[PDB]
DNA sequence: GGGTGTCTGGTCATTCTACTTATTAGG
DNA sequence: CCCTAATAAGTAGAATGACCAGACACC
C-alpha cells in the first residue's frame, strides 16, 4: 500500500537513521571505501510498515536484524537519490535533520566523485565527525587533526498534521494506568506519553502549544536522561488527543493500541469506570494492550 | 587486475516505550 | 471531611537507532 509522505517523514524522524562508513581498505586508491545508508529497524510485528515505505519509495531492501527485529535499509547510491528528493520535499524537524543534511553533503561529495581523492576522504571524515556518534577510534588516529565534532541546533515548527501522526506512531504510547485508590473498587487513568532525548527539548514543548494540553516530565537513568510529554487530564484526552489521532490515522501496531485506548476512553466518558463490570471491561482491555494483545 | 560499488549478516549501545507507586490537586 | 482526577519521580528492558565485519558484484 502507499504511505502518506508527511506520515513517512514523521515516522522517519522517530525511527530512521542515516549512516556514513569510512572503512580502511588496502586495495583502495584512496585507502578507504565509503558507504551511505538510511535504515528503519522495528520489531517484526510492524514489518508491514516497512513494506509500505518500500512500496512507496520503490527502493530499499527489507531484511531480518536478528530473531525479533527487521530493517529496511537503503545503501545503493542511485537509490539514495530517491531518499534525498523525498526529504527535500518533506524535511524532518528533529535534531536528526542535522544528520540527514550531513548525510546529503556526503552524497554530494560522492556525486562529484571527490571521494576518490585524498581531500575528498578528508572532507567526508569531517562530515562524519558531526554525524550521529562521530568518528571512530581508528579514524581519529588516522586523522588526528579533524577534531571539530560540534553541531548546529535544529528548530522547525511541526510542518504538517500528518507529520505528528507518523512521529507519534514512532515514539508514542497510549497507556491505561490502574492505580490503587481508597474506595470500594482502583483509579483508572488514561495517560498519553511521548519521550525524546533532550536535544529536542524545544520540539517537546512545541507539542503543548500544538496540541493544546499536556506537560513535560524530565526523567533520568544514571548518565542518560530523556524528556516525556504527557497528557493525563481526561478533558484534553477526550477532546484533543483522541480526536486528533482519529482525524490523522496512525499506522502499524500502535494503531490497535490506540483503538483499544479509545475503547477505555468511551467507558470513562460513560462513568462506567467506577462500576464493577466497568473496571472489569477496561481491565481486560489493558490486559490485551501493549505488551500482550 | 585494478578499482569501486553493494550486499549479507549480523552486533553494540541507548533512547525510547511501558509499566509502577507515591502524592497532591480539586470540586 | 468526602471520593476522584491529575500530576509526578522512578525505573525496567527491549524496541529501537547506530555501528560492525566480511565477502560478493561489477566495469
Ligand atoms: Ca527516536
Ligand atoms: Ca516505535
Amino acid at each position: 500500500s502507499s504511505i502518506n509522505p508527511w506520515i513517512l517523514t514523521g515516522f522517519a524522524d522517530a525511527e530512521g537513521s542515516f549512516g556514513l562508513r569510512i572503512r580502511k581498505r588496502n586495495k583502495s586508491s584512496v585507502g578507504y571505501s565509503t558507504e551511505l545508508g538510511f535504515e528503519i529497524k522495528l520489531h517484526n510485528k510492524d514489518k508491514s510498515i516497512l513494506e509500505n515505505i518500500q512500496s512507496t519509495w520503490g527502493v530499499g531492501v527489507i531484511a531480518n536484524s536478528g530473531s525479533n527485529a527487521v530493517r529496511l535499509r537503503v545503501t545503493r547510491f542511485e537509490d539514495l537519490k530517491v531518499i534525498i528528493d523525498h526529504f527535500e520535499k518533506y524535511p524532518l524537524i528533529t535534531q536528526k535533520y542535522a544528520d540527514y543534511m550531513l548525510f546529503k553533503q556526503a552524497f554530494n561529495v560522492m556525486e562529484n566523485k571527490e571521494h576518490l581523492t585524498i581531500e575528498g576522504i578528508k572532507e567526508l571524515v569531517r562530515i562524519k565527525a558531526k554525524l550521529n556518534w562521530g568518528l571512530t577510534d581508528e579514524l581519529k588516529k588516522a586523522f588526528p587533526e579533524i577534531i571539530s565534532k560540534e553541531r548546529s541546533l535544529i528548530n522547525k515548527n511541526i510542518p504538517n498534521f500528518k507529520w505528528l501522526a507518523g512521529f507519534t506512531s514512532g515514539e508514542g504510547c497510549f497507556f491505561v494506568n490502574l492505580l490503587k485508590s481508597k474506595s470500594k473498587l482502583v483509579q483508572v487513568c488514561l495517560v498519553f506519553s511521548i519521550g525524546q532525548h533532550i536535544r529536542d527539548k524545544n520540539l517537546m514543548n512545541s507539542l503543548i502549544t500544538y496540541l493544546g494540553c499536556g506537560y513535560i516530565l524530565k526523567k533520568n537513568k544514571s548518565e542518560f536522561s530523556w524528556l516525556e510529554f504527557c497528557v493525563t487530564k481526561f478533558s484534553d484526552i477526550r477532546d484533543k488527543i483522541i480526536p486528533f489521532f482519529q482525524e490523522y490515522t496512525l499506522i502499524g501496531t500502535k494503531l490497535k493500541d490506540f483503538e483499544d485506548w479509545c475503547k477505555v476512553a468511551k467507558l470513562i466518558e460513560e462513568k462506567k469506570h467506577l462500576t464493577e463490570e466497568g473496571l472489569d471491561e477496561i481491565k481486560k482491555i489493558k490486559l490485551n494492550m501493549n505488551k500482550g494483545r
